[PDB]
């Protein structure tokens, strides 16, 4: 008994603030008294193919149950400037929501969206309450509480008026330029710099008016996590080579007036994050340690000297922690714990649930979890989880699917919520949770990450070292007899897409391959970004301005290695990246190799919409069911799909 994890389970695990939490994400807030913590649930409906988004407010005490101060809004898109653009498309990951409590600890501030609007709305903590409160031409992008009836709010109102004028300008045409970036769109883009604007509501009369010059360094300005004071000692964190973006930074300690004094402690390098307590005579912080920085670690510091302690300590995560009095309420994250909320003692180690959102994910029958440690030939600590099937048994050889994740925590979909980890394995698979390892050159000195990503692309190093960390992988489970190295999948999203590409290129290692993107090829990377994004790639050691057919492109270009990539090839693109895939598709299919390309609409680099989400997940499960497994599924609503890829596999003739 006890039912498995499959597609229908995974898609509907609830979760909590953006999809990459990590240390720093505040995606918690604890009211001014500390006695109750605001937090958003988002649970995903692949029938409706919406989101449900809720605002949970539940006492620290554990005393009484949580209450849904608000239900609804529209998926978020968080969104960010990033290449001289103001706005650029949405990556896909929904903004996480941090609710502002009310000095009296009554309401809740908090951005929502409908009808494709960012508001500001209030809530009744408890006396319910729904009810938007700030909407302006443009999103609202920030809000705070400057008293229990004052708000002030950013936004930029620029970004909309030139907008319009590009609207204008269109009456003539536009000049194909800067602006452009055709993969995503054929409409110029807002080009930085776009000002931020900060006026403030009075809730009583409905008026707004400007922000004042503090009332705007109050809102502009955010807490320090890696400062902390505890009475007259400043604690702050530093290297003995500053430029050095690589080298490790070591905690320090500012006693008054006199100089810095450094800790000697391992345990004092490469704190993320740190809270005083001047009650308790106390530092506390939080970092990563152990084999390739595997685990969380949490240190108790008496603040009067500089001996750490270690408190607690696990695999996983923990997220947006904040402190109330000798207590730590955190998001926690684990390999078979999805994003739930805790309570950790700030004097034992211990941690205790205080939110779960999802069931109890034991009671399910739960694939076996191991975790992977070697050291790769350059010397460099790996880590990676291999995840086995419920009821396996030691001596059955499985096929494997390599599902790559660049954050850690719960077993979900790796990089993109993309590859479903558990149901693959309840499937019947071998699933390896791939983290790759440090590149060479993070370890060299570097005084720009723009110079390093150069080194690592210099004749593709860093993809060497990452599929032979691969390679050393798969060989370490063929030695257990754990898989049937014939029967390998590899998947990918983002970076582990190119890795896709290049693995597949370089190596026969791969009987079968998803990626939710393609084509590491000089079409996508140059004429589908558009000038500006091509002429700035090129100093991260993106050959932009090489031919497809030259030594860079060669390694990873699907045109140009058409007629030797055997492995079936399954694509899952975003309608809004499906041209870049184009050529490389076309060679492909011409080249009579087993390629599919699969289109979803309105979608992004990360998708978004559960139903497209679980449509993924069971085409991906299909895909190597069939490849590795020569194992199909009767349902006649997959009939058409099964005839498409047995031709695909009659052309191996």
């Amino acid at each position: 008994e006890a039912p498995p994890v499959t597609p229908e389970v995974l898609v509907r695990l609830a979760d909590i603030g953006t999809m990459s939490a990590s240390e720093t994400t505040p995606l918690l807030s604890l009211s001014p008294d500390g006695r109750y913590v605001a937090f958003q649930v988002r649970q995903a409906d692949p029938v409706t193919n919406l989101n449900v988004f809720r605002m949970v407010v539940k006492a620290t005490d554990g005393a009484t149950d949580a209450i849904d101060v608000d239900v609804g809004g529209e998926y978020l898109f968080w969104t960010i400037p990033s290449w001289g653009y103001a706005r650029n498309a949405p990556s896909g990951a929904n903004l996480t929501i941090q609710p502002r409590w009310s000095p009296s600890g009554t309401h809740l501030a908090y951005l929502r969206q409908d009808q494709g609007r960012v508001r500001v709305w209030r809530a009744s903590v408890k006396g319910e309450g729904a009810s938007p409160v700030i909407e302006d031409a443009y999103d609202i992008e920030d809000v705070q509480w400057l008293d229990d009836n004052t708000l002030i709010y950013s936004g930029r109102p620029g970004f909309v008026e030139a907008e319009a004028e590009i609207e204008r300008e269109g009456r003539r045409g536009w000049v194909y330029d800067e602006r452009f970036h055709p993969l995503t769109g054929a409409r110029p883009r807002v080009l930085e710099p776009i000002s931020i604007v900060y006026q403030v509501l009075d809730l009583k009369t409905g008026t707004r008016r400007a922000a004042t010059p503090t009332e705007v360094a109050r809102l502009r300005e955010k807490p320090d996590p890696l400062r902390a004071m505890v009475g007259r000692t400043t604690f702050s964190v530093s290297r003995t080579d500053p430029q050095n973006i690589n080298a490790p930074t070591t905690l320090v300690a500012r006693r008054g007036e006199g100089e810095p004094v450094r800790c000697d402690e391992e345990a004092c390098q490469n704190i993320t994050r740190m809270w005083g307590d001047e009650t308790a005579n106390v530092l506390y912080f939080l970092r990563r340690e152990g084999w390739a920085s595997n685990e969380m670690a949490l240190y108790r510091m008496p603040a009067d000297a500089l001996k750490p302690v270690r408190i607690w300590h696990a695999t996983g995560l923990l997220q947006g922690c904040e402190r109330q009095a000798k207590r730590l309420i955190c998001a926690q994250e684990s390999a078979l714990q999805p994003r739930r909320l805790v309570t950790l003692n700030l004097t034992s180690g211990q941690m205790s649930p205080l939110y779960d959102p999802n069931p109890d994910l034991s009671r399910y029958r739960l694939p076996k979890v191991e975790r992977l440690t070697l050291r790769n030939r350059n010397g460099i600590e790996v880590f990676s989880d291999l995840v086995l099937p419920p009821d396996y048994q030691l001596g059955t050889r499985l096929p494997l699917v390599i599902v790559q994740y660049s954050s850690r925590g719960f077993l979900r979909g790796g990089t993109g919520d993309e590859n479903p980890i558990l149901p693959l394995a309840t499937a019947g698979f071998a699933v390896l949770s791939f983290h790759s390892p440090r590149s060479e050159a993070s370890y060299q000195r570097f005084t720009s990450p723009i110079a390093q990503s150069k080194a690592e692309y210099s004749n593709w190093r860093n993809r060497w070292n990452i599929l032979h960390t691969l390679e050393d992988l798969i060989d370490d489970l063929d030695r257990r007899g754990v898989i049937d190295p014939a029967r390998v999948g590899l998947t990918g999203l983002s970076d582990g897409a190119t890795t896709v590409h290049f693995g597949l290129i370089n190596s026969h290692r791969f009987a079968a391959a998803v990626t939710s993107s393609c084509c590491t090829d000089s079409f996508t990377a140059s004429v589908m970004n558009g000038p500006r994004i091509s002429g700035a790639l090129k100093a991260y050691g993106i050959e932009t301005d090489q031919a497809d057919d030259g030594p860079f492109w060669a390694a990873t270009s699907f045109v140009v290695n058409a007629s030797r990539l055997d492995t079936p090839l399954l694509i899952q693109s975003a309608d809004e990246e499906y041209l870049g895939a184009l050529p490389g598709f076309t060679a492909l299919q011409q080249a009579r190799k087993p390629v599919e390309l699969i289109i979803y609409p309105n979608e992004h680099h990360v998708k978004w919409q559960p139903a497209h989400r679980l449509a993924v997940y069971n085409r991906t499960i299909d895909w190597f069911r069939f490849w590795l497994m020569d194992q199909s599924d009767p349902a006649p609503d997959k009939a058409a799909q099964y005839d498409r890829w047995r031709a695909l596999r009659a052309l191996r003739q």
